[PDB]
């Protein structure tokens, strides 16, 4: 699980998105596994406006911060998880690292702040949905 608080914005994997998630929907797309919903309390984190390739992830089916280089948003053949198919996903960054299902949520962060989440995880592959791209978070 995981979630990033972007402001008074809240970012998770689509597929952890709750009944209150979607009460107070902003955007969704399932092709990315990202949603984000409006908060009433402010949060304490900032996105990553970069090309980076390098940071540090969270990894819950580890309990440690893992440093990684990490493939640019592509789209990926991901394959059958507990709570999707085996398919393509969208704006997939891609690292050599560990992620169960359960990973999902985890914070990938560069020195420019939060890069990602963690989304996808087979075969010592780890991969994160990317938030780069989405400029529109920080205002509003
Ligand atoms: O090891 C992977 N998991 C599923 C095969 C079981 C995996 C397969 C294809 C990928 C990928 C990861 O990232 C870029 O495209
Ligand atoms: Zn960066």
């Amino acid at each position: 699980s995981g979630a990033i608080y972007v402001g008074n914005y809240r970012v998770v994997n689509r597929h952890l998105a709750t009944h209150n998630d979607w009460a107070n929907l902003v955007w969704e797309d399932s092709s990315r596994d990202l949603l984000v919903s409006s908060t009433t309390a402010q949060g304490c984190d900032t996105i990553a406006r970069c090309d980076c390739q390098t940071g540090v992830y969270y990894c819950s089916s580890r309990r440690k911060h893992y440093p990684v280089s990490f493939s640019k948003p592509s789209l990926i053949f991901v394959e059958a998880s507990e709570y999707y198919p085996a398919r393509y996903q969208s704006h997939l960054m891609l690292a050599v690292g560990h992620s169960e299902p359960g990973d999902c949520g985890g914070i990938l962060r560069c020195q420019h702040g939060v890069v990602g989440i963690v989304s996808t995880g087979g075969n010592g592959l780890v991969g994160f949905a990317d938030v780069r791209d989405l400029l529109w978070l920080d205002e509003e």
